[PDB]
């Protein structure tokens, strides 16, 4: 229902008798209960809530010289410089966003991470499972959107929300 973000006439916060519990009471009708009552006026319905508890996104890991662990099935000692790093991730954004290089086949062929198994597609996860910057950017993008260069533990990652 309404977003109840106020206290109209009659409603007043009070503490329990000789106690320390705080509640809400309305003298207009002598009401008494927890949680906010109304929302100033009366009519309210500008809420939302809900949203999917999980999301399906794909990504492309491209370690660099500053990678905490420059090594994977793609290479033994990764050392992608600043330009080399973004050069890959960025270039990948162009082709993919253009529809020439499918992120799926793209990530896999360049997925420095074990994501290759799913061509970068990490699958349906829950907000708070993957890296903080990952989840945020991931959960911050729209359906079919691709994130930019994300510098995390390994290196630069590119996210692409599927659904």
């Amino acid at each position: 229902m309404a977003d109840e973000e106020k206290l109209p006439p009659g409603w007043e916060k009070r503490m329990s008798r000789s106690s320390g519990r705080v509640y809400y009471f309305n003298h207009i009708t002598n009401a008494s209960q927890w949680e906010r009552p109304s929302g100033n006026s009366s009519s309210g319905g500008k809420n939302g809530q809900g949203e999917p508890a999980r999301v399906r996104c794909s990504h492309l890991l491209v370690k660099h010289s500053q990678s905490r662990r420059p090594s994977s099935w793609r290479q033994e000692k990764i050392t992608r410089t600043k330009e080399e790093a973004l050069e890959l991730i960025n270039g990948y954004i162009q082709k993919i966003k253009s529809g020439e290089e499918d992120f799926e086949s793209l990530a896999s062929q360049f997925s420095d991470c074990s994501s290759a198994k799913a061509r970068g597609d990490l699958g349906a996860f829950s907000r708070g499972q993957m890296q903080k910057p990952f989840e945020d950017a991931s959960f911050a993008l729209r359906t079919g959107e691709m994130s930019g260069p994300v510098f995390t533990d390994s290196g630069i990652h590119i996210i692409l929300r599927t659904e």
